[PDB]
């Protein structure tokens, strides 16, 4: 009745079907925050679950830590509750020049630079978003006033070597990544994050709904993108009640 | 000059920078049809090409023949001779029992069950279409009147063990295959074909927009209707072209 | 039984049990005339299929169109009318600077560049030729008056990349493909063609007995560029082996 | 300008170079508080740090979160600091009939069902133990009475599919993970966690030292749910094992 | 310098282009023996070296040992010493029920289920012999009066699990191996060995000749180990010889 | 009632051994029985040679493995089948760091595994990684020597050429895998290269045997001695005593 690490139950979630999921707890009651009611549920390690109102509609809104591992779980533990949607909010690294600070990355899809994601399907399964949750996200963004990119994520389990970061402890990237970010790049990939391949890839798989946004914070090549973030969500949340 | 394959040049486009791409070249006619003054290219192999106007503008249609290879060779000719766009149209077979003949599938991703994707980038490489274009191309689909499903399409490099079909010569279906069908039926995969995970691989790597809209003639739930479906579903591939146009 | 693509059935073959499968449609009129009687037997996509009798024998002559998913479907549908055997000819572009345009290359195993060949077998598996075949290739070869080479062809699922051609829209080679002309070369292999990996895998792994013999129409090493004498004339030779060859196959 | 996402600087490490890194931040107090002069440094996301001091040196403790990569940034920034012995600590589920609650399992190598070690070694690197460290925790456990098992832990990127649970939302496994537990119990290994392959590769390939030991608190062979006065007694114990294991490793 | 496992100088050789590889040392004097002027040159673990003469021309007699690693280091070295030619040798136990006792087996390719191969081509290449060399087993196969099959060897790096043995210490086969017999057999495999795929593998990508002949000894699903084993060696001889002239 | 295939033994010939001692060369075998007592031939067939001897009171087994996973681990397989539960890989080896010298000890804590024999036994992910008592107890064996002793990870390799990145060969080719390899296990403080850890250590750990591995250094190319040849058996013979109390 009780899932194990989120420690919540299916009332609990009063027939919530859509869940906000940042990475950060703290990202969590601002996020509620611009809805209605914000419940504490339960604080576990990384996940925080919060339940709050949105439009006269109960919703969830759970952090889920950092890497696909800690988001596989909270997304099963939600879905055993009834949760169908879930709607993937915060920043990213753009990897192309043409995209500046401030700008909002909708990922119409995952390079799977993860671990987790083959746990769900097959390395030759898309790591996709579902349609009406990227419609959703690139309306309320647009909407929003920010410029906003449509594209492919490269999805990675680390935040240095799997993002080609040299100025490290050793200084070293393991031959798989040397040179990673360039061939992204002229493959036409739009940022570096590290949840979206494993949120893309198992629900896509497991008939569920995702998508993917994020606000730009830092450019390898060259606040309001943080709050313009979670409003876009919220907004994004919003448009998919219908 | 032309082109190694297709045997056109740049002057027969004549400025076009969208390609509608139906598999067989038998359709290619029709398609052009459905457009302003249609003309014949030519024919190669399995490449059939010609000109047509959408709206003022000109507008290239090519068969691919079957299978990934011969479609990276007309879409890599074609991308020499200046197109940017390409919407893949056809007829398919769902495998999902909730999806009717006469609806559309909308290919919002697809699972890389072939060789020529690999040739562009690598397996952790999403497959995926255009955003734009996937959108057109449900709308276009929508407007028909029909039933739409966005979602994700498994390509195969062949027409029967990689479908997982034992009506066969031998009967036999390679380890990798055997309860393929199940698995991707469960993991929500709408359809089967055999071009789109190399179409949407090589396109979306190389600055090229690419998306795939079917008209379902068959469930693997198991026709009469194939004329029509057809019909509708070019219809719909010559309205998404023209939303991409303008 | 009228099969899904080719649309023939088996009494329309004769009990042909030998299919020469050219790529081009267009090629497969001109190898039925160099046997007797053409019949048309059907023509859907590339698949355009003959029947011709070769030394008063029933033979099938069918198109495969571009590319290794094509082929296997035409390879598997004539299979099951009761072709157990399958010759490919075509051209290829030659690696090696001792191979000239006009030469003969019988292939005796091939580099996996492909997809389909994973569908029949797993890539630990030898795309190899059935050994008579090849034999009986080499041997037409030979005969016609042109200078023979047997070895090892790369197979790859594209004409662009994975035959590391940079003249291309974008002008880049994934990685995976990156340098790899350079390493065919330094590990003796012969040519580059399309379709010779998932032939030869799907036939050897499933009791078809098959070859392939491409003539050189070009070779990336030798700068010199080719006529369209020798050209016309090592493509007539082509054909003219492949004929020869299902000869001596047939007995 | 402290680390990205540590939110400390080396002078709040007092020049430490040893790391006990527990998975659950709740845990990192209790830690610190079996050693001398605990204060708190930092709290950001699941990351919650503070430093001790054992024997008259400065030892850190910092939470890593659940899996791979949440472990490799604090690792890495760690590292950056200064730190080159990182001490897992934590409590697990052991997958062997004779592996009993209570015991100690002290890691020797991981199986890597994970994707982020991969990011610093490839697959065919074994994830290995410093032997250093996983000598020392082997003495540390022993002489904390309780029963020690030195052997392979699976390593999985997921709690659910990865170590094949079927009590799920869909209540499907993938392929690769289908009958996966009994192969890794034929195999010998001894339990299954989630952070033991990216920490142990990581560190073993980047001239860091790592070892792992974990409290045995529920056994998946056995029906049973242990008492409940075991759970905290292993659990207080686990990391009077990690402390003594890591005043072993200074000196 | 001097070749280093194989403790045999290229002088030892006098000018031999072609060696004859057997598994066991304990066969290397008798194929010496079929040929003019036997002589001993060393022994050194599992590499027996003999030298001999085939119509007036060196060859060399080399045993390889069990397995890839074993076969990659005698190749090479002899490589080293200037031998272009390696004619594969031994007895094998069939796995297709219509192969007979007796019969010799030419290997057109193999499978690799080795691990030495990917040491010299990624696995999209093909484990296949020359052209010429297999033409001359086949020939010298023939030409014995022994039943001729030309096709696939599976090449494994383990005799036990890899060759899907259960009756083992473990009685346990790991999951690449589960069923794969039958597959094999299905998909036309002729025989199972543990040393061809790195022989061929590494020829063909290295600019050297080579071939695998085998005596079928036995067949899995169902005197003759002293007589097919003559005729296979007959065999091999009687193919170096076609080989240099 | 029972003949292993290839060692060509029984467990009665072993007298209740359940520790074997197993080195490359055969004519270590001979060299390492005679640090024991009362040595008995049992067998040899092809580069198996098989030794009993008493070591302090107890049976023990000393067998060769020859060159190679393959070849090992048909004798790991075949002596686990008559009783023999741990295993003691001794041999020879390269270092490939600067400061580890020509006579150290090198005990092999994990291995890259390079191979191809390992698979046959646990996927990739499995780790090739030794019992820790073996490990522990050579440790102590190689430090009571009094020579200097390294604990580290060891690149074993299905080759003695390309997959240890010599380019000092008839080719001089190196394939792509391997090309720049030695620079990155150096890089990922890989001590040492050699051709059989990862295959025993992978089957053992899978099949609920114990084993280890200790080598002597003779070359660091990034820079034999009889003595540590010696040393090497001494300090393995050592340890197994310390793995039998
Ligand atoms: N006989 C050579 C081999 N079995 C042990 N070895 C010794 C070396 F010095 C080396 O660099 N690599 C090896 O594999
Ligand atoms: N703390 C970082 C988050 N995990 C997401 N992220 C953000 C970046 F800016 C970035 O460059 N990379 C990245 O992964
Ligand atoms: N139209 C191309 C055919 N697929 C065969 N071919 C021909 C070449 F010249 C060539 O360089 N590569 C190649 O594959």
């Amino acid at each position: 009745k009780t899932v194990f690490h989120l420690g919540v139950t299916e009332a609990d979630l009063n027939g919530a079907t859509l869940a906000i999921i940042p990475g950060d707890p703290a990202r969590v009651q601002k996020i509620a925050e611009l809805m209605d009611n914000p419940v504490f549920l339960a604080s576990h390690r990384e996940y925080t679950v919060y339940r709050a109102e949105l439009d006269g509609q109960s919703v969830v809104v759970c952090s889920t830590g950092i890497g696909g591992p800690s988001t596989s779980i909270a997304v099963e533990e939600l879905a055993q509750l009834g949760v169908r949607t879930f709607l993937r909010v915060g920043t990213t690294g753009a990897i192309q020049p043409h995209v500046n600070v401030g700008d909002m990355i909708v990922t119409t899809g995952s390079v799977r630079l993860d671990g987790a994601s083959l746990h769900f399907a097959p390395m030759e399964f898309p790591a996709v978003p579902d349609f009406d949750v990227a419609t959703a996200m690139k309306a309320a963004a647009q909407e929003s006033g920010a410029t906003v990119h449509m594209g492919v994520t490269a999805s990675s389990d680390t935040f240095y070597p799997g993002q080609e970061r040299y100025d490290t402890f050793t200084g070293r990237v393991v031959r798989r990544f040397q040179g990673s970010m360039k061939e992204w790049q002229d493959m036409g990939v739009l940022n570096f994050e590290m949840e979206s391949a494993t949120l893309l890839t198992m629900c896509a798989s497991s008939g569920l709904k995702a998508g993917c946004v994020a606000g730009v914070i830092i450019n390898r090549t060259q606040k309001e993108t943080e709050a313009r973030s979670i409003k876009v969500v919220v907004e994004a949340a919003r448009k998919m009640l219908k």
